[PDB]
């Protein structure tokens, strides 16, 4: 799955949760536009909050802003949906 | 809206549709990341046919490629949808 989000460039912008309502959220960066790239965890200059999680409106330099979706609370399973943003 | 879809970088890749059952379609080149860019359309090396939909499978150099969605046949009203890809 994969979420297009619309924000003002190098601005503040608080990041829409993808994920399904009451969904828990896990936010990373993965590393190249590679399927199984390793990810970097956010929130265990770019990132400006973490509560609620609120971002400055740019891609990541070295991947693309990945959020983990779960139904369960420890993740027994996970979904992964990709924020694109683009630039109004 | 947004579609991920996964391919082999730089082998011919047929495109799904990422439009609804029966919507009409049309392709597109954006510039940019950019909300309101000019758009390159398609089938009216990147492109390899257009029957059906195939590409090789990268990123073209200077947009995001693009699939205008419409249940009209001339587009009184569209649906934008972009597709970003990874690579398996």
């Amino acid at each position: 799955e994969c979420s297009l989000q619309s924000c003002t460039q190098h601005q503040p912008y608080v990041v829409d949760d993808p994920c399904p309502i009451h969904f828990y959220s896990k936010w990373y960066i993965r590393v190249g536009a590679r399927k199984s790239a390793p990810l970097i965890e956010l929130c265990v200059q770019y990132t400006v909050s973490c509560l609620p999680f609120t971002i400055n409106c740019q891609e990541p330099k070295l991947g693309s802003l990945v959020v983990r979706c779960s139904f369960y609370e420890d993740f027994l399973e996970y979904h992964d949906v990709r924020v694109v943003l683009d630039f109004i």
